């Protein structure tokens, strides 16, 4: 069993012409197509056996058996949505998780261990090219790390997925097998660390990365690894002071609360869970996880990082004072400016942080600006909602650093590195607020990414066959919706609109809509929803596809004010550890996520990507279990099927010469020779005699290049020609030998004795008893492949076979009832010739015995008025013997004896001697 089944296909564990339709039931079934009405299909299904009605648009053709579960699926002669999530099933529910789809690395979590990952394994992946083994995660980090010594440039691993979809598992492997080769555990203790300042549950799921996370291998030139560090992009920061409903805030909060100790509570002046402003939908509960105890888990957690006490309490105080800035109560009555009546917050968030209350009071009600500017009540609840969600994000990124201090460099060495990009996927709700906005406009920009990539590596691959094909850059399809959302002004984009709007105190969320409805209703990735009034205020077209925006509370979500006064305040603070985050001072919300994407753009753009898929097959967190709309989904999000939406515009299919011919040879018999091989020009003799169009293939220097459906159309060939073949063969076998045999039944030539002649008989009965079933039986087999090549034939579409020279079966055992009937014939001749054969030898008998009696008389009697009297006993002798002889010989003649003569002269020769004996009396 282990590891065999996990990896290899023939060591896995366990002809309708069908094609694809949408279902609901399984993702995509199968269908017969029969007859076609109009431009409609009407079709039936295989497995279930009911009918249903469907589009012509919406048929996807199916892939023959030799493309059942692929390695990789650019292999894949039909290349659709529907053959892809049928591969990837397929190998499933067969126990391979991996699979290559192009560029792409697509793992299936199991939900199970699988005895992989071993340093057997890991040995055997090394230095080998990525079809030499199965798809394995080993492949892709030894891509990487052959291609960063090679290719002297530093290399990135994209994965994609969520956080229960062992994303952090998958990147442990890939850490793991650069490890093995290069020669710490403690980078796996960072992972609870970050995941408990850094994931929140959302809708979807309970446990979801609202940061993307870059952790970067260091290698020297010579190859080994000198270290690690930790970086961090696109963190959300407006998920501290509100939450979608039924969405939690940072898992951190929750943990504090509910975990921290009676003492605790009193120094971090901590509260109820209603008792926050910045907590929104109270207190939410987790199926199966508890917040007090993951408190103590992540406290430890720290400790074996080699935290201090008095850094995580620090960090704890700045937990505490995120949730204490919304606390602060301003208030208005009837000139304009802010008021807080209540001295009683604000003083605790002096406390928690290093501010002078008096000055902090001034300056968050009247700050400095370089002097003494007045804010109003809108303006100073969002510069204090953009201080928490400032002072939670400087606090994050200083719990990295002082992780990447926490980490072993066991040398200075200025080194190259391989970065692994864990960030959360493609997001499409039924609602879509602002935060879904910034995760697709980044992962927009991934997937421009992996097109320009798979434009470069497969524009050098035409160049490596010496095949010239000319083809746009791939990327720049995602170029217009790049463009849609980020912009200055070409007119203003998406963003850009949503900063302009919020300039104004005046302006709504309705009339962004108008505006940007307005600015751009020209944009081809710009729609609007159907009619009537749709919830969705506007929709964008991604590689993904269409989504629905709405645009509520996005002028509010968009504002990240900085005051200032209390910024200064913050870097002045009397607590050490609170001066450190803010000791490096210069804005809105989309502003600095569109600067934060382009700084890990600019990362990525330096290295070589590879991409990793991560595929969650259910919901229900079970092993053995696919849901196809599920996966279906992720593959739209993950940009997989963008993937093979790329390769189907060139020529996806590539053969070797060798494995072309082997193949396929069999559809041009006498084309090829008898193998003087060369091996390229036998190919070339194929298409010319198959007369395959020359739009439909192109010819490489080690390999031929096939469009989309050109080898399903070539294997459907094989398979007629083949049973074609094979019947042609046994079948002129199979009658040869009848007119071979017939013509030796019609000999009558028995031999020319009474033993040749039994001995055809032992034979011949040898023959019906031994010989015959085996031919007989035959017949009646090729009659039932005949049948059933007649069958599968026409569910080709195509007209029926003829077979020449009368090898159809009803001609095949009329030719069976002829040779059957001159058996007997044979047979019959036999006892004739027989008995014929037994009077001869009787007649022969008694003339041997009459002649050689005379011999002894005559010898006898050569020893001689006795004389005449034996003289008289002699010619009565001889009349008597002469008229026995004389019957025996005409008796032999009607019996047609072919020694007659021979017979005939020794007796004359004998009268001689007889003529001796009469003389010597003489």
């Amino acid at each position: 069993e282990d590891p065999e089944r996990y990896l290899f296909v023939d060591r896995a564990v366990i002809a309708k012409k069908l094609v694809w339709i949408p279902s609901e039931r399984h993702g995509f079934e199968a269908a017969s197509i029969k007859e076609e009405r109009g431009d409609e299909v009407m079709v039936e299904l295989a497995e279930n056996g009911k009918k249903a009605m469907v589009n012509k648009d919406d048929i996807q053709k199916m892939n023959p058996p030799k493309f059942s579960k692929v390695e990789d699926m650019a292999e894949l002669t039909c290349l659709n949505e529907a053959s892809v999530l049928h591969n990837l099933k397929d190998r499933y529910y067969s126990g391979l998780i991996y699979t290559y789809s192009g560029l792409f690395c697509v793992v299936i979590n199991p939900y199970k261990n699988l005895p992989i990952y071993s340093e057997n394994i890991i040995e055997m992946y090394r230095g080998k090219k990525r079809h030499e083994m199965p798809p394995h995660i080993y492949a892709i980090s030894e891509s990487a790390y052959r291609c960063m010594l090679q290719d002297r440039e530093d290399q990135s691993i994209l994965c994609t997925g969520e956080s229960g979809a062992g994303k952090t598992e998958n990147t442990k492997k890939v850490i793991q097998y650069l490890a093995h080769v290069a020669s710490e555990r403690q980078l796996l203790q960072a992972n609870p660390i970050l995941e408990s300042f850094g994931n929140a549950k959302t809708v979807k799921n309970d446990n979801s990365s609202r940061f993307g996370k870059f952790i970067r291998i260091n290698f020297d030139v010579t190859g080994y690894i000198v270290g690690a560090n930790i970086e961090t992009y696109l963190l959300e920061k407006s998920r501290a002071v509100r939450q979608a409903k039924d969405e939690r805030t940072f898992h951190i909060f929750y943990q504090l609360l509910s975990g921290a100790g009676e003492h605790l509570k009193s120094d971090l002046l901590l509260e109820g869970f209603n008792n926050y402003r910045f907590l929104s939908n109270g207190y939410i509960p987790i199926p199966g996880q508890q917040d007090k105890d993951n408190f103590q888990e992540t406290m430890e957690a720290m400790h074996i990082m080699g935290f201090s006490h008095e850094e995580i309490l620090s960090m704890l105080k700045v937990v505490s004072s995120v949730l204490q800035f919304g606390n602060i109560s301003f208030k208005k009555e009837r000139t304009d400016q802010a008021s807080m009546p209540e001295n009683t917050v604000a003083q605790k968030l002096c406390h928690l942080l290093g501010m002078n209350v008096m000055e902090f009071t001034r300056a968050i009600l009247t700050p400095r600006i370089k002097v003494q500017k007045a804010q109003t009540k809108e303006q100073a609840d969002f510069a204090v909602e953009a201080l928490a969600k400032a002072t939670y994000e400087r606090l994050f990124r200083w719990l990295v650093h002082r992780i990447n201090k926490a980490l072993d460099r066991t040398k200075r060495q200025g080194a190259s590195f391989i970065g692994i990009l864990d960030i959360a996927g493609f997001e499409i709700f039924e609602l879509n607020s602002f935060e879904q906005l910034c995760i697709n406009y980044t992962n927009e920009k991934l997937q421009q990414l992996f097109n320009h990539t798979m434009f470069i590596l497969e524009q050098e691959e035409y160049q490596r066959e010496g095949i010239e094909w000319n083809f746009i850059d791939f990327g720049l399809d995602l170029q217009p919706c790049i463009d849609l959302i980020e912009r200055p002004a070409n007119p203003p984009g998406v963003l850009a609109l949503l900063d302009e709007e919020c300039w104004f105190p005046k302006a709504t969320d309705k009339t962004f809509v108008e505006k940007l409805v307005q600015e751009q209703g020209s944009h081809s990735k710009f729609q609007k929803p159907r009619q009537l009034k749709d919830k969705a205020d506007f929709c964008i077209i991604h590689y993904a596809g269409k989504v629905d925006y709405k645009a509520d509370e996005w002028l509010m979500k968009n504002m990240d004010p900085l005051n200032d006064n209390v910024a200064t305040l913050l870097h002045q603070s009397s607590d050490r550890f609170v001066a450190e985050l803010w000791k490096d001072v210069d804005r809105t919300v989309g502003q600095l996520y569109k600067e934060s994407l382009t700084k890990l753009m600019a990362t990525l753009r330096n290295t070589n990507p590879n991409f990793v898929r991560c595929i969650i097959p259910n919901h229900e967190k079970r092993a053995g279990k696919l849901d196809p709309h599920l996966v279906l989904d992720q593959l739209r999000c993950n940009g997989v099927l963008e993937g093979i939406r790329i390769c189907r515009q060139g020529f996806p299919n590539r053969i070797v010469f060798q494995e072309f011919r082997q193949r396929y040879e069999i559809l041009t018999p006498n084309a090829i020779p008898k193998g003087f091989m060369d091996g390229k020009q036998a190919c070339e003799r194929m298409i010319r005699a198959l007369e395959l169009d020359p739009n439909l293939y192109r010819i490489g220097q080690s390999k031929i290049f096939f469009r989309a459906g050109v080898l399903a159309h070539l294997e459907e060939e094989r398979a007629s020609e083949q049973t074609k073949s094979d019947y042609l063969k046994r079948a002129n076998e199979l009658v040869q030998w009848i007119n071979d045999k017939q013509a030796s039944l019609e000999s009558r030539d028995f031999g020319d004795s009474i033993e040749s002649v039994q001995s055809f008989m032992n034979a011949h009965k040898e023959y019906k008893k031994t010989e015959k079933p085996p031919k007989g039986q035959e017949v009646s087999e090729l009659e039932a492949i005949y049948n059933s090549l007649q069958t599968k034939l026409r569910l080709i579409k195509r007209e029926p076979f003829v077979a020449p020279a009368g090898l159809t079966p009803n001609e095949i055992d009329s030719t069976w009832s002829a040779l059957e009937k001159a058996e007997q014939e044979h047979a019959e001749a036999l006892r004739i010739e027989l008995k014929r054969q037994k009077k001869i030898a009787v007649l022969l008998q008694k003339y041997n015995r009459i002649l050689k009696k005379l011999e002894n008389w005559a010898t006898t009697k050569s020893v001689y008025k006795n004389l005449e009297a034996f003289d008289g006993e002699c010619q009565s002798l001889e009349g008597q013997s002469n008229s026995d002889l004389l019957s025996i010989l005409a008796q032999l003649t009607e019996l047609n004896y072919n020694g007659v003569p021979e017979l005939t002269e020794r007796k004359d020769t004998f009268f001689a001697q007889q003529w001796t004996g009469v003389k010597s009396s003489a």
